[PDB]
């Protein structure tokens, strides 16, 4: 599913992401935008290390979910990577929450540092009623 901006903003808020571990809703929106374009079926294979990024938050199979073909993988979210490809993003959200519970927080995603950190991210939630 390819979410529309405000549709996603309202969904994330209802799932308790606003201010989760100190991360504002606009930051989560900026992250989803640059990672997948708000697309839940997005997948990206990393030929260099044999891992794959799954879903709207592009969660990596080496640490967050199990796809069975990634070497030295752990499954911290205890989910099959298939769960991160559903239209319902509840599982993807529960896993993103786990990621930020680690020391790096939102910085775990390099895309956030390049495209969101220290920027005016207000635009991502403007007019969505959240």
């Amino acid at each position: 599913k390819v979410f529309e901006r405000c549709e996603l903003a309202r969904t994330l808020k209802r799932l308790g992401m606003d201010g989760y571990r100190g991360i504002s809703l606009a930051n989560w929106m900026c992250l989803a935008k640059w990672e997948s374009g708000y697309n839940t079926r997005a997948t990206n294979y990393n030929a260099g290390d044999r891992s794959t990024d799954y879903g709207i938050f592009q969660l990596n199979s080496r640490y967050w979910c199990n796809d069975g073909k990634t070497p030295g993988a752990v499954n911290a979210c205890h989910l099959s990577c298939s769960a991160l490809l559903q239209d319902n993003i509840a599982d993807a959200v529960a896993c993103a929450k786990r990621v930020v519970r680690d020391p790096q927080g939102i910085r775990a995603w390099v895309a956030w540092r390049n495209r969101c950190q220290n920027r005016d991210v207000r635009q991502y939630v403007q007019g969505c009623g959240v």
